[PDB]
């Protein structure tokens, strides 16, 4: 009854990147791991699109059923004052007009400069060669000059817990 923080469950891709599944599908998992730390997390029962995927709580893998393939999950902890405490969430466009969130610790520095007035942020020390301004709203490839659509929603929040 000492701390509190927020629980987000990421995934690592084939960029040696944490990406984070949605607000949606970690309350389901943190429900299953609840239950039993051993479980399984059918990701199609929250998400549809994720139908393929189990959450295998025991080596702590993301399985696909298909293919037998595996990634490795965690468990990540960030502030409650961060942007995943409440819902925030920002996401850039794609060619195809699909948005996909950036990911945890780029968002909240993000909603950071933003609630600061920040004209713009630069994620150089990142290593992101990218610039996002929010007078525009929109990113543009520090290399490239290519540019492409910002936006920041009110999703749900993150599961939040209690470290002792
Ligand atoms: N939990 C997830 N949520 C959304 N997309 C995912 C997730 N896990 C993997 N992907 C996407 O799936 C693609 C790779 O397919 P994957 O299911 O990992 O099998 P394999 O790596 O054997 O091709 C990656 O480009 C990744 O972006």
């Amino acid at each position: 009854g000492n701390v509190a923080r927020v629980v987000v469950w990421e995934w690592l891709n084939e960029h040696s990147r944490w990406r984070p599944y949605t607000a949606t599908v970690c309350h389901h998992i943190e429900n299953v791991l609840k239950e039993d730390a051993r479980g399984s997390v059918v990701l199609g029962q929250v998400d549809a699109q994720l139908v393929p995927y189990i959450i295998d709580l025991q080596s702590m893998h993301q399985f696909r059923q298909d293919t037998g393939t595996m990634r490795p999950v965690r468990r990540n902890f960030y502030d409650p004052s961060s942007a995943p405490g409440k819902g925030i969430v920002w996401e850039w466009e794609n060619d195809g007009g699909a948005w996909t969130a950036y990911d945890m610790d780029i968002c909240i520095t993000i909603q950071n400069a933003y609630e600061k007035q920040h004209p713009w942020l630069d994620l150089s020390s990142l290593g992101f060669c990218y610039l996002i301004y929010f007078n525009s709203m929109s990113q543009m490839n520090r290399q490239t000059r290519r540019r492409r659509r910002l936006r920041r929603r009110l999703d749900l929040a993150y599961p939040l817990t209690v470290g002792s």
